[PDB]
């Protein structure tokens, strides 16, 4: 009965605690040290892991999670009911493991080698080169060397990754393994919200992409960039082109208004990687969230290590379910982009701290978006002239359009990517497109969402999306779009919760108890409650909506149209 089943809760979240720790060590000694031995390590762990999830799942089965009362014991139960990978037979689930270990391993040793000199790792030697450099050739040196190395070395592994995957789910009784995931929003019009708020965003980027693709068209020349036609996926200073803040110079609106460069001042002042991180520790304080543990810096890894050991550079939050050792694991470089996803992932472990108390079951996010919305809400504060003055990294309509632009061509320029990138896995996944049209359909995607052509044609072999780490990594990214839209409305709410007025982009929550408050309360929840419920806490209504971020740009969205008409722009790529 009902009694049986809290009982079988208490077990499930105490032996849970024991062996997700155990696991997470073993992943954690992988992702810090990639070797044969940390591999065979983390590969037996796994069996362990999926040994347990087995037991208890098979058992959760055998509820009826219709007869039972209280609806916290129905929500657990029901999610144990999902064993994930472990629903795999034995010898498929050693297969499967083996691939995501090689797959991961594959993406993060990989080099882009000079004929007779460098090998470069994507982090940072082909990062700084995407923002830094302005010559066509290097850019695309680097563009077609990521792909060629990480991208194509993906290829093999993937067509049975997706077979695995499928399997998998349709046997925790989903029809695909994108069913699977989007399930985790509890949201039956998922898509159709999404594809609204899609909407609601175009004639910002539209005309952000118009914009930019006139700059280009001045720096590049005019045999490079067609005015009416898609940007080469290459010249927007990112490996990516998923955020465009480092072609900031080139497309500023004012030079006359010239701003600091931040890496110089980070530079120049004996900023740190540890500093970085300290910074953002004290901003969730000044706020009245909780500080991070002494644990925390005995134990992240916060740069590259130099003991010439290979590591999963990809910054990355890691709840070790102890309650008490959280670490954040990022081959942080000294830039103002990095100050940015120090935040990010410190609101990962600001969410693990806020909801340590909760059974293990329901330790994650209200949706995975709010997880990834915590840090970010924080840096959009940040990330004010008036905060990075503060910080001394920097020193008046001119100036605030310039600050929109720069915030501009990372916030709205990431919504298409961040639209795409599981658009393209979900028809994957459902069989739409098939490992003869992987590239072509990715493309396809880059043209229709977000305006981009490849500046190489693609070959057969090619495999594009391979060369982004969440493919490889079976990282799903419609967490990032959802992270992106609430954000601001988070902002939006926390900024007039500490009693600010007027323009929405000039806000700063530092040190506001108030907003703290709100964020703390929602935080709290975990996974105990539907999002809508933290979403109401926060923002005082239930919904997802594209309207704060509007708002924020609504003086840049003005300014864009009358520059985009005068100059004649044909908005979009025909
Ligand atoms: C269904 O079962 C759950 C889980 O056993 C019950 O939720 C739990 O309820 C207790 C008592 O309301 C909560 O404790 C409270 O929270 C804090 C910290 O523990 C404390 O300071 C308060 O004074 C109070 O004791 C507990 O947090 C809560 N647990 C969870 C995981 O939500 C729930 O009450 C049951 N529902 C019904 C309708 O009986
Ligand atoms: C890398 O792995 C080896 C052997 O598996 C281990 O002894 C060593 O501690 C690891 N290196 C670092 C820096 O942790
Ligand atoms: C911060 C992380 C690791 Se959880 C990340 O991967 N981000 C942050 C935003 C999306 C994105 C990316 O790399 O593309
Ligand atoms: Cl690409
Ligand atoms: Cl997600
Ligand atoms: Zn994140």
């Amino acid at each position: 009965d009902e009694a049986e089943a809290s009982k079988f809760v208490e077990e499930y979240d105490r032996t849970s605690q024991v062996v997700w720790n155990e696991y997470a060590e073993a992943n954690w000694n992988y992702n810090t040290n990639i070797t044969t031995e940390t591999s065979k390590i983390l590969l037996q762990k796994n069996m362990q892991i999926a040994n347990h999830t087995l037991k208890y799942g098979t058992q959760a089965r055998k509820f009826d999670v219709n007869q039972l009362q209280n609806t916290t014991i129905k929500r657990i139960i029901k999610k144990v009911q999902d064993l994930e990978r472990a629903a795999l037979p034995a010898q498929e689930l050693e297969e499967y493991n083996k691939i995501l270990l090689d797959m991961e391993t594959t993406y993060s040793v990989a080099t882009v080698c000079h004929p007779n000199g460098s090998c470069l790792q994507l982090e940072p030697d082909l990062t700084n080169v995407m923002a830094t450099s302005r010559k066509y050739e290097d850019l695309l040196w680097a563009w077609e060397g990521w792909r060629d190395k990480a991208g194509r070395a993906i290829l093999q592994f993937y067509p049975k990754y997706v077979e695995l995957i499928n399997q998998a789910a349709r046997l925790n009784g989903y029809v695909d393994a994108g069913d699977s995931w989007r399930s985790m929003y509890e949201t039956p019009s998922l898509e159709q919200d999404l594809e609204r708020l899609f909407q609601e965003l175009q004639p910002l980027y539209l005309n952000l992409h118009a914009y930019v693709r006139r700059a280009l068209h001045r720096h590049y020349g005019a045999q490079h960039i067609n005015l009416e036609g898609p940007i080469p996926a290459h010249l927007l200073g990112n490996m990516w082109a998923q955020t465009w803040s480092n072609i900031y110079d080139l497309v500023v609106p004012f030079p006359s208004a010239p701003s600091m460069d931040t890496t110089e001042a980070m530079l120049k002042q004996g900023w740190t990687p540890r500093r970085m991180f300290k910074e953002a520790d004290d901003f969730f304080t000044s706020l009245g969230l909780l500080p991070v543990p002494p644990e925390f810096w005995n134990k992240s890894m916060l740069e590259k290590p130099t003991d010439g050991r290979e590591v999963v550079c990809h910054a990355s939050a890691w709840d070790f379910y102890n309650g008490k050792d959280f670490r954040i694991k990022q081959c942080t470089t000294v830039n103002l982009e990095d100050l940015v996803v120090a935040h990010h992932e410190m609101g990962h472990i600001q969410y693990f701290m806020q909801y340590k108390d909760l059974p293990v079951a329901l330790r994650e996010g209200a949706n995975p978006g709010f997880h990834e919305a915590i840090g970010d809400v924080l840096a959009l504060s940040v990330s004010t002239p008036k905060h990075l003055h503060s910080l001394n990294l920097l020193s008046s309509d001119e100036h605030d359009i310039n600050f929109l632009m720069k915030m501009a061509l990372d916030k709205i320029a990431f919504i298409p990517f961040s639209y795409l990138v599981d658009q393209w896995r979900w028809r994957v996944f459902d069989g739409s497109i098939t490992k003869e049209n992987y590239n072509q359909e990715w493309w396809s995607l880059r043209l229709k969402y977000q305006g981009l052509c490849p500046p190489v044609p693609r070959t057969q072999g090619d495999f594009d999306p391979g060369a982004k780490f969440h493919i490889p990594s079976s990282v799903p990214y419609i967490r990032y779009f959802v992270s992106f839209i609430i954000q601001f409305q988070f902002h939006e709410a926390l900024c007039q919760a500490a009693g600010h007025t007027g323009p929405l982009h000039k806000c700063d929550i530092y040190q506001s108890k108030e907003a703290g408050q709100r964020l703390a309360t929602a935080m709290k929840l975990g996974f105990s409650r539907p999002w809508p419920e933290a979403m109401q806490l926060i923002t005082g209504q239930p919904n997802m909506s594209a309207s704060a971020m509007l708002s924020y740009f609504k003086p840049l969205l003005d300014w864009l149209r009358t520059e985009n008409e005068l100059h004649g722009e044909k908005l979009g790529w025909q």
